[PDB]
């Protein structure tokens, strides 16, 4: 009843403020006036009055904007609206912590308002308005970063990623290109990144898995709609960018970011892996002269990994096992123990059809890191070692495991070698053990059609391939024992064959 009149008294306050903005003949005195007016004449006297006053202009904002377009009017022209109530939000945060704690409670306000218009009008659903409200605030909150502390600063760009995420395109699938905008966006992803201590990488890869899983999702139902497109190209502009700028971080969580995507998008997952490290020049040309793997400086370097690997087989209890499996060699009811919680995604005439990728990636992770051990206690200082007993724990693995869940087994010891380090190198050597262990055994010949099969999908597309991905494959080609050229797998396929053959005669 009486709260409709309070409601058109707001709306009234933010259009005689729209007006002063408007008005090109009013001093910039006249502003502050208006500011203090709002407290002393009891429109606004608690903080919460303030965030009602702040919802209904929002809410007026995106209807002057729809209003402006419709009419005809520039789209500069209807921006002026939400444009006014920026400025307006911007003066109260210049008069100061308690500024934090204000721009959070806009931040959060911007997200109901959005979430209101796509709950009251899913279709009819304008992101233009909305992405053009959190684009000002980053670009203006970029120009007070020297006004606040170097604590309160690092807290606004982290509660502004929490706020994004609230904002999904699971959850908001009508914002999911402005979305898209404002996690790219050059006010917000190089100042998170660019946080000390690597702070913001954390918050920031919760976005990017959303992001890189929502463009998955389309790329698979076979999308020709402009959303698709609008979507994916935007993820390869987002990943082309973090590779030249942020190559660490592409490399640090190239693992969960790989899980994001579907392990067909090839091209997707590629510019993850292809990022290189700015101190690393061990970058060779794999066709060069006689190029000797084995007399590399960095191929025994590890690479920084954010995964937790341990962690998750410990949380699905599976991480005691495997370490004893490791130390006492392959056991049967060890690898089969592993083989369910693989294949686990039980009761009566209940099958699995779903892979637990995850523990897969977990499990291969582990491999790598306990032979980071071994060449730090022996004085050879190998990583690899061909009679070890966990080589022949990962020889047992790929082969009682399903033909399905060994296809994940593969595609993780491949995603792991890219540029020269100890992972590159490990599972390099580990993945031709595998392939040249019982050359004669029929069943291990179709192990071996597996491991092709994924090799020959990544080298497939007309892209820079990762450096330790050609070595391998090369090793794989020039030895003699391996006969690559007479595996029923190359014998079966002819395009694949002449493809494959023209890597061989460039193969030096």
């Amino acid at each position: 009843l009486e709260a409709a009149h309070l409601l058109e008294q707001m709306e009234y306050v933010f259009d005689e403020w729209i007006h002063l903005c408007n008005n090109p003949h009013a001093t910039e005195r006249a502003a502050m006036i208006f500011v203090h007016q709002l407290h002393s004449v009891q429109l606004v006297t608690n903080r919460d009055e303030f965030l009602l006053f702040l919802r209904h202009a929002l809410d007026k904002s995106v209807e002057r904007f729809e209003q402006g377009i419709h009419s005809g009017a520039s789209i500069a022209e209807s921006f002026q609206a939400v444009e006014a109530l920026v400025k307006l939000i911007i003066i109260f945060v210049k008069s100061h912590s308690a500024a934090v704690a204000f721009m959070d409670s806009i931040l959060a306000l911007g997200v109901l308002v959005a979430n209101s218009h796509h709950v009251k009008r899913g279709e009819n659903f304008n992101q233009r308005v909305f992405y053009r409200f959190f684009a000002l605030l980053l670009h203006e909150v970029g120009l007070l970063a020297g006004h606040f502390s170097k604590s309160h600063y690092e807290q606004i760009i982290l509660n502004f990623a929490a706020r994004l995420f609230d904002m999904r395109p699971n959850l908001l699938p009508g914002f999911a290109c402005a979305w898209a905008g404002l996690v790219s966006h050059r006010a917000f992803l190089p100042v998170i990144l660019g946080l000390p201590d690597e702070k913001g990488w954390a918050p920031f890869t919760k976005l990017l898995e959303q992001f890189l899983g929502c463009v998955g999702e389309l790329v698979k139902t076979f999308t020709v709609s402009s959303l698709g497109k609008e979507m994916y190209h935007a993820a390869l502009k987002i990943l082309i960018v973090l590779q030249h700028d942020f190559p660490i971080y592409l490399d640090k969580f190239r693992v969960q970011l790989c899980q994001s995507l579907p392990l067909h998008a090839t091209q997707l997952v590629n510019l993850i892996l292809a990022a290189i490290p700015p101190n690393c020049n061990s970058l060779a040309d794999p066709f060069q002269a006689g190029l000797k793997v084995d007399k590399i400086p960095d191929m025994k370097e590890r690479p920084p990994t954010a995964f937790d690997s341990a962690g998750l087989l410990r949380e699905a209890g599976l991480l005691d096992i495997l370490e004893r499996m490791l130390q006492n060699g392959p056991s049967e009811d060890g690898v089969a123990q592993i083989n369910h919680a693989i294949n686990k995604s039980t009761s009566f005439g209940y099958v699995p059809l779903g892979v637990n990728r995850r523990l897969i990636d977990a499990v291969v992770a582990r491999f790598a890191e306990f032979a980071i051990n071994r060449a730090s206690s022996r004085s050879d200082s190998a990583i690899f070692v061909a009679g070890a007993n966990d080589i022949k724990t990962l020889q047992m693995l790929v082969t009682e495991v399903s033909p399905e869940a060994r296809y994940y087994l593969v595609s993780s010891m491949v995603n792991e070698l890219r540029y020269p380090n100890a992972y590159t190198n490990y599972f390099s050597q580990a993945l031709l053990d595998i392939f040249g262990h019982d050359m004669s055994d029929p069943e291990e010949n179709l192990v071996r059609e597996q491991i092709v099969r994924v090799l020959l999908e990544r080298v497939l597309g007309y892209w820079p391939q990762p450096w330790g991905l050609i070595i391998t494959i090369l090793e794989l080609l020039k030895n003699d024992k391996y006969l690559f050229f007479e595996l029923p797998f190359i014998k079966a396929t002819p395009e694949v064959a002449e493809r494959f053959t023209a890597l061989a005669r460039s193969a030096a």
